């Protein structure tokens, strides 16, 4: 016998500003480090750019209605740091605060909880220049001046924040992987960067303490839970340092304030540990977060890695099944295809008992609600004539995370919500459009633009019907 | 490269009042549960009991010096509570705490550090007769008074203490699976008398901080550290609810005072939930120990266990290979073999990774330093002549262990110590003597009582040569 979604449950949908609104050079809008990054040659697919992605900054009234229609609860979006502060720290430009002002008046005259995400990956390049951005200790003071910029001007309006989204992404793509910007393959400078990216977060929340009151504020964790491949001792060891360096190096200082030892002196002993200064700990571990934001898409599975053994895999960003390949690091543990789940033709595994598995673990750990910020299925879509997409298996995906989340609810995890990801069709950072993740359906591909039209998919009237019934019609 | 042993690491073996020192009824010794129990005839193999057992308490002297020609840094016995309140609660026997202080002068004197466990299951007979022992908040007070005695008399000298031993154990095994005093089968029973336990636990660590300042304290857990069977995602939920009801249901309430919450709820909706009054919460948060101790023998695997399938499994007391049948609670998990290690004879797994994992789990949860108060390996052994035991099986479990344990170090955890189980062979709770856990052979059977002479195992020399070298030579 099942709990029922509590009655304030926010039922939402997600995006980003990068990936959604285009007008990336108007009304004063500075350039951002992924305005300039998809734009050198070979970064991104078919030379993919967030020029126009969607169109949403000109078109967010339809966009707004759409979302009224399906009869959302929350709508979850992230502010470009780049159009309130064109230079990153100089003069704000008001044009910029004046749409997202006019997006979220949209929203609450139909009915819909804005939940502001600070930061989606789009620092301005001007910060990037004068000092490395993430880099630099300069940017908490940044971070926080932009921050409390937004808190003044809309901590009235909404009651809902996140800080920075998915950090371990952004961090470990811009400055291992050398993927995403500014483009370093260099672990000591990774730790580094996250370190103060750590202390930024910290310094917001604790802004945020005294400007928004009533609000509530956390950060956004890329969650990938981890299993052990088998009952073997080792790999089951391996499990236990993919979980601690993967996920409990950021959820514990999101949590605690508090890097994990083990981590701690792996890092050490090879010289990548990050510079700490006096002062730190006490400003980590002072604050504390009303929820953890969770994004979850899929887990991993793990075995056994000798030191001699694998480092970085290929990843898959065409759509050709079975392309991906082993990722670890030698002595710890490695990835391995986990054969009890489906996977997507991306080589992500459908796994919605990971879900309840990951929402468990985090309430176990550190007795704290959680709210989901993103889960959804990317896949591509066929428009049929008639304006008709039949996207069954995004149903399918979304209806058994859903219903997981009802029993990890039973199960006593005290979720917020479920943002579903995403609301429209948007960019992928480096996959291009094809990869479409919306329940309304944007008419593009990667080498047109179109006329954009928003094109209800048959997931979007599922998921209204969910909303209707408060999740009990699934 | 491995961290060694740091330079005052308390090699240590270990012992249990009632499994070691006989006079059961001498120097106006009181009854424990134990006492009367054993005599119930079938409970314990061939009517084996804690009469005479080794008669510990007459030899003690011989024991001591066999223990400084080892070299050993400590050893940890348990006090009888019946030695010093025949009664429970009345007056104090002088002559039972004269025992304690001539073995803890008899340890000084040549050197060796001594762990005081204050409870190794044996509550007096006189406490569950006026009412009914750990299901009472009286035991609270009366087992306050006991430890705070022990507390002022042997404060100066001790610097170590475990509170209580393997609660888990004596509490599962006496009110759930009736294998203990008091011999029941009832699950309410057990909770309540655990909550109580909890308590009790948490009101001697305070009377502590007061009577010891200067000393090191904490309870000593029984620790199977749970394995999921594969990375099917059932399969790993039920190793989530397993470390969660059978570990960290025990572990938090030690470390951070508080019962996790998924496992409170499932017996929050079966009506066994513990009763809480005020202050509860306030003085098991308020009781943080130093260490956590841990008992670690082995793991266990778990996989899904369906609402109607296993619960109460078949031990193996008898010695066959094959005879254990899975335990569990259903809907939540069960236990299966783990086909990726070697049991003993008693179906008993030897998974020496095992107990890495396991302080690796410790550190990471808690940020606790452990202090392993037992390990060991039980078999049969022959006397063979010219003095000989042969224990090569014995000596190369502990080394396996040991190793690993140098393993943990160079990770990071920190270990204060390891007691191995045990010093002399002692009496088994219910299966008599031959299965033997001792560096020092006694000579004695089920049968025949002979004449209970030490003669030093193989192991023994072994065992010297680790100490010795602080831990270098394995
Ligand atoms: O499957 P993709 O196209 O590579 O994208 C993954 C998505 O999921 C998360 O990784 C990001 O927060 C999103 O911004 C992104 O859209
Ligand atoms: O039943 P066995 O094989 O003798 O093992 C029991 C041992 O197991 C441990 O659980 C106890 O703390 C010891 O007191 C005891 O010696």
């Amino acid at each position: 016998h099942l709990k029922p979604f509590p009655p304030e449950f926010l039922w939402g949908a997600a995006s980003a500003a990068y990936q959604v609104e285009g007008a990336w050079n108007e009304d004063g809008k500075g350039l951002s480090v992924w305005d300039v990054f998809a734009k050198q040659p070979g970064r991104t697919f078919k030379g993919t750019n967030g020029d126009v992605a969607v169109d949403h900054y000109h078109r967010y009234q339809e966009d707004v209605a759409l979302m009224a229609e399906m009869g959302l609860k929350a709508y979850r979006f992230s502010v470009s740091w780049s159009r309130v502060f064109p230079d990153g720290n100089g003069a704000v430009n008001e044009k910029g605060l004046d749409f997202y002002d006019r997006l979220i008046e949209e929203l609450r005259n139909h009915g819909i909880e804005p939940i502001v995400t600070l930061y989606h990956w789009d620092v301005p390049q001007a910060l990037m220049d004068a000092y490395g951005a993430w880099e630099s200790r300069r940017i908490i003071d940044d971070f926080d001046r932009y921050a409390v910029t937004l808190f003044q001007r809309f901590g009235d309006r909404v009651k809902y924040w996140v800080t920075l989204n998915e950090q371990n992404i952004f961090i470990s793509f811009g400055y291992r992987l050398g993927l995403h910007p500014p483009g370093v393959k260099d672990m000591k400078r990774m730790y580094e960067a996250n370190h103060i990216a750590n202390l930024a977060n910290a310094k917001v929340i604790q802004s945020f303490r005294h400007y928004v009151p009533d609000g509530k504020i956390g950060p956004s964790f890329a969650y990938s839970p981890m299993y052990p491949y088998d009952s073997r001792p080792e790999n089951v060891l391996a499990f236990e340092n993919a979980e601690e360096f993967q996920n409990h190096w950021w959820m514990d200082v999101y949590a605690w304030g508090m890097y994990p030892q083990a981590a701690w002196n792996y890092l050490e002993s090879q010289g990548l540990e990050p510079t700490v200064a006096p002062g730190d700990w006490e400003l980590l571990q002072a604050a504390k977060p009303d929820f953890m934001g969770v994004n979850y898409y899929q887990t991993t599975t793990v075995e056994h890695n000798p030191p001699d053994g694998v480092g970085e895999g290929v990843m898959n960003t065409t759509g050709k099944k079975g392309t991906s390949t082993s990722s670890g690091i030698p002595g710890l543990f490695k990835t391995v295809r986990n054969p009890h789940v489906d996977t997507t033709n991306w080589d992500w595994a459908i796994d919605p008992v990971g879900l309840r598995i990951g929402l468990r673990r985090i309430a176990n750990r550190y007795q704290l609600p959680i709210l989901i910020t993103e889960n959804g299925l990317g896949e591509f879509d066929t428009l049929e004539p008639g304006d008709i997409v039949n996207d069954d298996y995004r149903i399918d995906y979304l209806r058994r995370h859903v219903q997981e989340i009802q029993r990890a609810i039973t199960d006593g995890v005290d979720v917020l919500g479920y943002c579903a990801w995403s609301f429209t069709d948007l960019l992928s950072w480096l996959n291009g459009y094809q990869k479409r993740y919306g329940f309304v359906y944007v008419n593009r591909d990667d080498e047109s633009e179109k006329d954009l039209r928003r094109i209800k998919k048959k997931s979007f009237y599922w998921y209204q019907r969910v909303i209707e019934t408060n999740g009990a019609e699934l």
